[PDB]
C-alpha cells in the first residue's frame, strides 16, 4: 500500500500484552510489551512511533483500540488519521534465549525486520526515502 | 561521519533519567525515560534500537556506561561494536503541554526530528537508503 500506514495491535503471551505496529508497505515491525490494554498506553506508544516514522494514517483489527481520549489527543497532535503470527512464531523460538519475555520480543523483532530480495528493514527505509 | 555510529546517552531531569540515542552522521534521535541508570535498561535499550535500524557501533560520553555484562551481552547479540541541550531546551517548551515527562519528551523526539535543507528524520532514512 501507500508509505504512511502503520497498523497497530496487541497480541497476548505469558499473561502481559504485547503491543505491534507494522508497516504495511513494508512489513517492518515496531514491538513493547505494555502492563496492561489501555487506552493510555496506546497514546503514548503512537507518539512514540511518529516521532521516528511518518505516520499519517493508522489501522487496527480492534476499532474499538482507538476510541479513548487519550488516543484521540495523541493522534490529534502528531497529524495521524485512522505476520502477527510469524512474530509469535520468531518469540517461541528464542524464548528460552532470555529470562523476560519483553527481551525475547526485541529479539523476535530484530530477526523478524532483518530477516531477508531485501529485509523489511531495508524496505521500509527504502521506501520512505523514495516518497520524499 | 559513517551510516551505522549511533551515540548513547543518559540525562537527568525531575528525578528521571532520559536516555538518549543519536545517528551521529543525522542528527536523528530515538529516546526514552527510564526508571534508573542501571545496565539493563541499557541492554534492553540497545537490542531495541539494533532491531530498528542498523547499529554498527555506539559511543558515549561516559564510558563506564558499557561495562556492565549485561550490556556486553546485548552488543555481542547485536552484532554492535564500541544536541542532547536542545532536546532538553524542546522540552522544557514544551513541558506544560503534558502530564509526564515521558511525553513531553517524545514531544520533543518528535519536533526534533521533524524540523528543517531537510530534517534530521529525513536524513537518515536517506542516509540508510543509500548506504543499502
Ligand atoms: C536484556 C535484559 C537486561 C532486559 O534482560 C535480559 C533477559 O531478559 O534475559 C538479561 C540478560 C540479557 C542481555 C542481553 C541479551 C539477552 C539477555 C538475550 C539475547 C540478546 O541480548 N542478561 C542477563 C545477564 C547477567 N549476566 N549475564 C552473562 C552473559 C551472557 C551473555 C553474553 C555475555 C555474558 C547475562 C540478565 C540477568 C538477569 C535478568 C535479565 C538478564
Ligand atoms: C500520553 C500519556 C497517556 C502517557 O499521558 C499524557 C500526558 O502525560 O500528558 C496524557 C494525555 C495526553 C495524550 C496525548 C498527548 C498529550 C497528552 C500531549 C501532546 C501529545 O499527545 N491526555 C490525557 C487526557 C485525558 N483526557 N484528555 C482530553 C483531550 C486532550 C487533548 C485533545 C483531545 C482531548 C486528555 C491524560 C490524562 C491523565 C494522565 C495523562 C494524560
Amino acid at each position: 500500500c501507500s508509505p504512511g500506514i502503520w497498523q497497530l495491535d496487541c497480541t497476548h503471551l505469558e499473561g502481559k500484552v504485547i503491543l505491534v505496529a507494522v508497516h504495511v508497505a513494508s512489513g517492518y515491525i515496531e514491538a513493547e510489551v505494555i502492563p496492561a490494554e489501555t487506552g493510555q498506553e496506546t497514546a503514548y506508544f503512537l507518539l512514540k512511533l511518529a516521532g521516528r516514522w511518518p505516520v499519517k494514517t493508522v489501522h487496527t483489527d480492534n476499532g474499538s483500540n482507538f476510541t479513548s481520549t487519550t488516543v484521540k489527543a495523541a493522534c490529534w497532535w502528531a497529524g495521524i488519521k485512522q505476520m502477527n503470527k510469524e512474530l509469535k512464531k520468531i518469540i517461541g523460538q528464542v524464548r528460552d534465549q532470555a529470562e523476560h519475555l519483553k527481551t525475547a520480543v526485541q529479539m523476535a523483532v530484530f530477526i523478524h525486520n532483518h530477516k531477508r530480495g531485501y529485509s523489511a528493514g531495508e524496505r521500509i527505509v527504502d521506501i520512505i526515502a523514495t516518497d520524499i
